[PDB]
């Protein structure tokens, strides 16, 4: 956390060396940034030139042309520099936006290539308000530190060297003392004002929150007669804020008199030593109102450098953050020179593989099977046992700890991570659906989805009647801030979206453990109507609902307990027909 | 909705004619802006005056002394203008708290005077809102409009005249056109830039939007490959919200741009006027400085004058929202000459009474009856019977519509509210406890309850072992933001609130209709321990826990159905067998 490594890091955010017009829009900011401080600092001279020109009218007698000339130049100039300035704003504020918005684009893309485990151990919450605070952020501190510090610190200093000509030591050192002790008396009494404005909102909570409370609770409040009770009460806490925001202002009244007592004993001073020097004979009558204009131009901006710091400091903390996202590498990455995985016989195999989500608890430890393309296969066991993880080892969110999964006898750790999830198919448990158009969610699972395809799911799912029955039809907003749809229908939706991505192999992450039994029995059907020519894995809770599959291979503890087909388990008379004993039991229950 | 009217009911709240430190608070308030426009006009006046002595001093040897004299003068005046500023501020804010503080304790009382029916019209967190947003913008109103509006009317008004004397009318003209140009572009511009900021505002949220749920589903968007995509749609909000920032600021620069241009040509113009008048021998040097330092002194403060008029309609709107409350009459009023309630024998009769909670529905029928002091009475009925209006009409919450409810042969419509609601005791259906500690809600009972009354209750509610459990004992803050209770602790709170008040007579509308069976058979102890020698009322919902009774009375829509001892009606086999019965079966089921 450094600001020398930090901005270095940032410099090529905002140099690109690659846009032409970024280089030019930035090189004409500063330029118009020195522009508008050299037109600033050089148009009293040509004041103070036309008042001497006036006074001296003895020598010079078309006073007329010079003074009138000086002073329209005078006019013109300050006109000049704040035309300069809201020129410097307006060149410079595309470049700020890009800056923030490339940065803010890299550290979205860094965040969805990042792994799984990264978006469990934060709250994603917690990650959008940190990077929208570090956009706000930067945006903020660019703007104050090229817009204010830079042109304060030319201007401060051309008008101490500007002092430095023409005039004496003395000068300078008083203009230099009164900058010090102007600052200083500043940033102490801001910190105050700061201390003051935080226990005045917290107090103006604490009323506002026994208000409400008091108002709410009317029915007992008026069963107990305490209405004069709750009115001291309010009345107290009221009394205390007020107290709180008279000294918040007081703190703002002494802020304005210290600074304002400052630059006007500079003021007295100045214009003292200048009328006497005028009385010795060594300086002309302009020079009076040369450094009459210089003070009240040169300390206004001046009182910004508390919250600056301040600001400065937040901004440093932001830019530390989004850069820690960006170099926060990916847990899981594809192989160096990663060949395509290529199907043509969509089996699965699982070796000896070994998984937990975390190293102190192994949940998986000796599964080793293949699962035939084209057949129907299905997993079940105790909730103990842990079949959910499968499906999440199967995508490659996690490396198993040892042991292998190869699709059609190819490693999908060694294979690209895009073909690997191009090639398979999940229904999740539950669904989830983004805050957009439904027609939007059906084309989501392809790229450059067609309407063709997605009617033909639709068609496929069995959701074209309830797409006919939406008003506006497939562009019905849905989902949260829309309209919300039940469970079997957002399941259909799912069930939808797979077809669109049209994979060999397909996944039922308990795809009716939170459905009722009406649309469970519904919605088989219609997973048998997919499962026609893929390669189907079913994990399931309900045995009944995958009483129909060709194989059962039934889990327990990491090992493949067993295996066989729904007549060979209920005539082997185990665990299995123990289990749907108890489903049996607990549905006639 | 006027101003006039308005601020005419406000001017009482501002100028109370009770508090003489008020009074002089504020005309030492219009003292101090008079005394700080005053010298700040009169300062460039001894600028020229010193300017003019340093430059005839053909005849004026000692310029030393004249020009040092008027120099400081105008150093100390500028010191002084600003310290009269800042003064204003700090003898005016205090009455400003203490003016919207004193309104706001009005409508407070109003609200928490006025009727039930108010509070289910509308809703506390609207009202809440309202009188916080009151308050808020009725101070920066007030701030706005006695603290920009009249000292730059006073100082504009004071620069016309002193432009009217000493120079032509042509400048004159010149400046007011210059500021009414001036205030017509600050408007029109203004308005276009609120537009273009709200557009800014609601592209933002959208942009914020599709980031956070575009993380937040990061499991399917892994599922489906989609990052790419999702990149480029956060790209696509992100570039739009950047479009709209860099025209909010383009309408910013140019609102600059056209204030410093028409300021710095009427600064030329006057300029070159005098410059001329100078030239013609009319007009001395000083004129020249003393229309310089006018002009730039002049024209800062009147850009406000777009928003003052947004702020004071708005301070409108809320003063006569605050206002509006204030009128609101109360629907149920004490007679004028109420007499006090006095009780010594607490008996209760209902005679002929009619009711419903609204006009086109009536609810309450027949009901007349006499409940003597001392015994324990009970009433019950079916959910549609409705049985839960008779705490809020004996409460003289609502008037019934005809008929009438003595207490001791006397009508509480015709006594006195506070007498009436002391006499009473209610234990609610739902508890509701303050945010605060559990020791202040049982003491809540009584204003003036003493820690001796506080632990009798505890002790009388057998909680004194729940508040010897509670680590800070009576101390523990209790409730949302506090330690939540459950519900059978809270009704002992609430045995505790009502043995604090200590009434002859007491209800309990459903007192055990929430609770669990256990904490029932536990509490209905507790309340015939309560129900030693009080008048005691009870409406339940589950008729064992009321078959203890001394007689029942049971109630059909609106109608004293049936009365009687428990043996008298499981003996007379009727709707209450029939109920008793459903109870039963209920229960067993």
């Amino acid at each position: 956390h450094d600001g020398w490594q930090t901005l270095k890091r940032f410099l090529p955010y905002l140099w690109p060396a690659d846009n032409a017009v970024l280089r030019r829009r930035v090189v004409g900011a500063i330029l118009m940034v020195l522009l508008g401080k050299a037109t600033t600092l050089a148009l009293p001279f040509a004041y103070k030139k036309a008042v001497d020109a006036m006074t001296l009218g003895g020598g010079a007698q078309p006073a007329l042309t010079v003074a009138l000339a000086f002073v329209l130049a005078y006019a013109l100039g300050r006109f000049s520099g704040v035309l300069f300035d809201n020129l410097r704003n307006i060149v410079f504020e595309r470049v700020g936006q890009d800056a923030t918005r490339h940065l803010a684009e890299n550290v979205f893309a860094r965040l969805h290539k990042l792994s799984l485990r990264f978006h469990l151990a934060r709250r994603t919450g917690e990650v959008t308000k940190v990077i929208e605070r570090g956009t706000k952020s930067i945006d903020t501190m660019l703007y104050f530190l090229l817009f204010n510090i830079a042109p304060t610190v030319i201007e401060l200093t051309a008008v101490i060297v500007i002092f430095w000509l023409n005039f004496g030591l003395g000068l300078v050192t008083a203009t230099i003392l009164a900058v010090i002790a102007y600052v200083w008396t500043t940033r102490t009494i801001t910190e105050w004002r700061t201390h003051l404005r935080e226990k005045m909102n917290r107090l103006d909570g604490q009323a506002l929150a026994r208000a409400v409370d008091s108002l709410l609770n009317y029915e007992t409040v008026k069963y107990f007669g305490a209405e004069s009770r709750e009115e001291a009460r309010y009345a107290s806490a009221a009394r205390a804020y007020a107290d709180a925001a008279v000294k918040s202002e007081n703190s703002l009244g002494l802020l304005n008199i210290a600074q304002a007592l400052i630059v006007n004993l500079l003021m007295a001073g100045a214009m003292a030593w200048t009328v006497y020097g005028w009385s010795q004979g060594k300086l002309t009558v302009g020079d009076l109102v040369f450094v009459n204009t210089y003070l009240t131009q040169l300390f206004r901006p001046l009182d910004m450098l508390g919250m600056v710091y301040r600001t400065i400091r937040q901004g440093l903390i932001d830019m530390a953050e989004m850069f820690r996202l960006i170099d926060t590498h990916i847990e899981v990455a594809d192989v160096p020179n990663a060949p395509a995985l290529v199907v043509n016989r969509p089996s699965v195999t699982f070796d000896n593989v070994v998984f937990g989500y975390d190293r102190d608890r192994e949940i998986l430890h000796g599964l080793s099977f293949e699962v035939a393309a084209g057949s129907r296969v299905a997993i079940v066991g105790p909730s103990g046992a842990g079949k959910s993880t499968i499906a999440r080892l199967l995508f490659r969110f996690y490396d198993p700890w040892e042991g292998r999964i190869l699709i059609d006898g190819q490693d999908i750790a060694h294979v690209t991570q895009t073909s690997l999830r191009a090639a398979l198919g999940i229904v999740p448990q539950d669904s989830v659906l983004f805050n957009d158009t439904i027609g939007y969610n059906i084309a989501y699972g392809r790229d450059g989805a067609s309407r063709a395809e997605v009617d033909a799911a639709a068609k496929g799912a069995a959701i074209a009647d309830f797409i006919a029955r939406l008003p506006q039809g497939y562009d019905t907003e849905v989902g949260e801030r829309g309209l919300k749809l039940s469970g079997g229908e957002k399941q259909r939706v799912a069930i939808a979206r797979t077809l669109v991505k049209n994979p060999p192999i397909l996944l039922f992450d308990e795809a009716t453990s939170a459905l009722d039994t009406r649309t469970e029995q519904d919605i088989l059907s219609t997973m048998r109507a997919v499962a026609s020519h893929r390669t189907t894995i079913s994990i399931a809770h309900r045995l009944s609902t995958i009483a129909d599959s060709d194989t059962i291979l039934v889990l327990d503890q990491g090992r493949l307990a067993e295996q066989g087909s729904h007549l060979d388990l209920l005539r082997r008379d185990g665990l299995y027909a123990e289990m749907w004993a108890r489903q049996a039991a607990e549905s006639a229950e």
